[PDB]
């Protein structure tokens, strides 16, 4: 019975997967090992507990007697550990969240219903580290699947409207603080001009209004630069899109993904507005169709509004496996572009499910 | 002897915004204003605009007719009842708009004179009377992206905005307000975070505790990605604006297309836009920075750096400024003539008011 371990599950990624594993009965063949760096050699609360102790994160002797680890921990995590427990003999499956390994020849990206074929030829030809992409190319490649399964996408322009959650859960409450903090001193009486100015000043205060770990306010605010700066001008979360895509359909011929990554007032869904360049002109009806038939969890929205506003949007999709996409329309641009917009959830099929899917692939 | 001018549309926020921009500016110095009201008539209203007397009937056509140049920040339904109703009657003096309504109509000049002052100039001289401010996306992008235009370097643009709810209405705004208020109260920082989330998502979605029916759905930790009404083409009518405004005030022989998608955001007052450029010649980046820096003097470049993006390319920073901030200007992978960049400036004034000022000013010249 394969013994696999978990990194990563007290934050958001890991609850979200904890929980999809609950409700799709995925212990039931394996015997999970909890890891941690806290309450070490303690019985966890919740469901955990029915696996035993707590076992040392840092330990690599414990972690080396798992067959499958699979960590949500983080990049610095992955960094400072993986090589160690190669270097130290193990050869069990590496699951990762984190984006350090991505690129690798000896890594393959995970998302089973664009490249389950694919998975399985890697475990085959004894592959061993499995790395869930950017949520960025793991919510768009889903939306945009019935088009790129028929290799009809030349390239593809995406602005994104990005959710806290994917900088992690201190990133969201001190946006929710934000928020609170504002609230209370915006006050109903003032003239409106002038309350927008005093929200705006205050939130300009780092010792009033907590911007440390957004850098500056969020709320009622827009931020264009996620994560490190590139050389070519992108920031690295607008890099990773093109070459993960490539990586990910294995493509003998480059698509470019290219745009700007944005962070917005959003709790856990990730928005994207999508300029697509076809391989050849097709009638918006046909576009629409291919798109519908990409997965199960592609859910066209038609193009009005009482739907768009009520189906397209981070309310109506956060919590949910649905990958919406609507306003698909066709362009002024050229003849061959067409528009569409998307939403789906940071943590679910952004972080959490394609790791639980190909946990599965794997032990089976 | 000296110009009559009446204003209509003043007290709500283009309205203040552009009163506050008069002032500023002297603009009232050489000219008779009038203060047109639909409520208050006849009483002196408090504020600066005592000094020019008793408010006068919006609706009334006979104390209109006589305004050399009338200027309306009151929205199109009012320009729907009047406007015609003074041509009718025989009035042949300016009117300048903020509302959409006249913005396509031949006799029509619409108003953005750092790129067609040239053009204001010849309409008024060739006995033209109608001046109207675009809507704010296109004002907005026009200006930051000048420099490209005026040379006439631009084949294409792709812009997705991230619209703030300032371009919707005062109450719209208090709306929003309103919703991220109520949401804050009934948030718990001792529940967990996953848990919050889920509360307040189920909370947004009740409209008899949340009020959305300025919003029609909760803005609040929300995005809309719909502005307007529907088009046949697929667009919405906010989206179809843009191109065929941006083709007016340029007037172009060759049409440039102008797509993407318009997006209400939680801002309040700046309007953010994410800009893909395709040019009609290949230039390096540091042309296209330079070209851009040289648009107007309102165009202000913002390197290409996070310290700097997250300090300065935002609606925190820019609301209330006449700033045009422009940034992350990229090449990109897409094609060797397309560039990337993000953009953001204040709705209500060169979105909406400012422009307004400025042509009263060619006019009343
Ligand atoms: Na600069």
């Amino acid at each position: 019975m394969l013994k696999v371990g978990f990194i990563g599950w007290r934050g958001m990624v890991g609850s979200v997967l904890m929980s999809r594993m609950i409700e799709s009965k995925d212990f039931d063949c394996i015997l999970p090992t909890f890891f941690s760096t806290s309450q070490v050699g303690q019985l966890p609360t919740g469901f955990m507990q029915q696996y035993g102790a707590l076992q040392d994160a840092y330990s690599i002797d414990q972690l080396s007697s798992m067959d499958i680890l699979l960590s949500c921990q983080g990049g610095e995590y992955t960094k400072e550990i993986h090589h160690k427990l190669r270097e130290a003999g193990w050869q069990g499956f590496w699951i990762d969240a984190a984006s350090t390994l991505r690129l690798d020849k000896d890594s393959t990206l995970v998302l089973d219903p664009l490249n389950h074929d694919q998975i399985i030829n890697a475990i085959d030809n004894g592959k061993k580290d499995f790395i869930g992409s950017n949520c960025t190319v793991s919510l768009m490649s889903l939306a945009i699947a019935g088009l790129l399964k028929e290799d009809l996408v030349e390239w593809v322009n995406s602005s994104t409207y990005q959710a806290i959650s994917g900088a992690g859960a201190a990133a969201m409450q001190e946006l929710l603080q934000q928020t609170s903090l504002l609230s209370k001193i915006d006050n109903r009486d003032e003239d409106i001009l002038i309350r927008e100015k005093i929200l705006r000043e205050l939130s300009k205060d780092s010792s009033k209004i907590p911007q440390q770990k957004t850098v500056q306010t969020l709320a009622y605010n827009l931020l264009p630069w996620i994560d490190v700066g590139m050389p070519s001008g992108q920031t690295k979360e607008e890099y990773k899109a093109a070459t993960e895509l490539n990586k990910i359909l294995d493509t003998k011929k480059t698509i470019p993904v290219d745009g700007i990554c944005v962070r917005v007032p959003s709790l856990r869904s990730h928005s994207q507005a999508l300029t697509v360049k076809l391989r050849q002109k097709l009638t918006i009806e046909e576009i629409k169709q291919k798109i519908s038939q990409g997965n199960e969890w592609v859910k066209v929205i038609d193009n009005n509004k009482e739907d768009t506003l009520k189906y397209l949007t981070p309310q109506a999709n956060s919590g949910t496996l649905d990958i919406a996409i609507g306003r698909i329309k066709s362009s002024l641009l050229a003849d061959d572009i067409f528009h569409c917009f998307t939403v789906g959830d940071q943590l679910l099929w952004g972080a959490a499910e394609p790791l639980r899917r190909v946990l599965n692939i794997i032990k089976i």
